[PDB]
């Protein structure tokens, strides 16, 4: 039963699956720390975002609940395998590094905002977040070392 790690039940079919309330995931089957990780992460900004504009938009204006719909929406799609995590983040991102398809690099505890690093250190490699939120705005975080 490892830390971050809980059961729950599905509402719908009333299986078992398992919940991280560190990184936001959810899965089905039971679950499987470094100086550093790496990371790449899709932001999507809200009109309370701390500066609620980017290289998308001068002018962020949608509500933070529109904005989990979209991460809801992109976490839907990458999990399909309709879409891919690194196309995503290219094309939606609201942070300068969809320009790098959301590679952040690899980083320290006390470097990132506490909620994006708590995430980030939980994850293991190659794990995908659910939505994290940070006074930047709503990320899907994906470790990738
Ligand atoms: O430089 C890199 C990747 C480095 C090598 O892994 N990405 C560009 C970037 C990173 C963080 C930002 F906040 C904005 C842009």
């Amino acid at each position: 039963l490892p830390p971050g790690w809980e059961k729950a039940m599905s509402r719908s079919s009333g299986r078992v699956y398992y919940f991280n309330h560190i990184t936001n995931a959810s899965q089905w089957e039971r679950p499987s720390e470094p100086a550093r990780v790496r990371c790449s992460h899709l932001l999507v900004k809200h009109s309370q975002s701390r500066r609620p504009s980017s290289w998308r938009q001068e002018k962020i204006t949608r509500t933070k609940e529109e904005a989990l719909e979209l991460i809801n929406g992109y976490i839907q799609k990458i999990k399909s395998g309709e879409e891919d995590f690194e196309s995503l983040a290219s094309q939606f991102s609201d942070c300068s590094s969809a320009k790098a398809r959301g590679d952040l690099g690899a980083f320290s505890r006390g470097q990132m905002q506490k909620p994006f690093e708590d995430a980030s250190f939980a994850l293991r490699t190659g794990e995908m977040s659910g939505p994290v939120f940070t006074d930047s705005g709503i990320h899907i975080i994906l470790r990738t070392e």
